């Protein structure tokens, strides 16, 4: 399998960097000059199957939300608060009814600098000072590099 095996790597990060939920959106564009984001797998937890992640998906605009900024350039960026930022999509908040305190923005690409999708993980954590460290950003892009293909 090539779809189920990709989920196996997703469970190891849930206990490595300590997170709540994971999602993966793919790049979709039309010939009418219109680009959009549509996640195939929605809501991933430690000890869940693909069948439970294949039901109900979220659709976001291109260069609209927090993932749209990273989706446009293709680099690992940090977000201090998505659902409370001036550049976010409030359509997912309607169905998810969840407010994150911090979210990591990291795009999914294949070897050659070619992008295919975007990876974002929302995990509510408490702390004073900064949002994330430089060592935590390397553990996110290294796991997607192998699974990205
Ligand atoms: N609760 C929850 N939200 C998600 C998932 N995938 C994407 N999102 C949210 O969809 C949102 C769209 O607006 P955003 O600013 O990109 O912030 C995005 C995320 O917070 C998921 O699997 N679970």
């Amino acid at each position: 399998d090539v779809t189920a095996l990709c989920h196996k790597i997703f469970l190891h990060i849930h206990g490595l960097i300590s997170a709540d939920r994971y999602s993966l959106f793919l790049v979709c564009e039309d010939s009418s000059k219109d680009k959009f984001l549509i996640s195939r797998l929605f809501d991933v937890a430690e000890g869940s199957t693909l069948e439970e992640a294949s039901n109900n998906c979220i659709r976001l605009e291109w260069n609209k939300g927090i993932v749209g900024h990273v989706a446009a350039f293709g680099e690992p960026l940090n977000i201090k608060d998505a659902y409370e930022d001036p550049r976010f999509n409030a359509e997912v908040d309607q169905i998810t009814g969840y407010k994150t305190q911090s979210i990591l923005c990291m795009p999914i690409k294949n070897h050659r600098e070619e992008v295919v999708g975007v990876a974002q993980a929302i995990n509510k954590k408490s702390g004073n000072g900064g949002t994330f460290t430089e060592k935590d950003e390397k553990d996110f892009a290294e796991y997607l590099a192998f699974c990205g293909e």
